[PDB]
């Protein structure tokens, strides 16, 4: 994702701060 947070797949959504887990 464009956001500064962890980048997630294109098809899948990207979330920020998830139980200390990234994409």
């Amino acid at each position: 994702c464009p956001d500064p947070v962890y980048t997630c797949r294109p098809g899948q959504t990207c979330a920020r701060g998830l139980h200390g887990y990234g994409c």
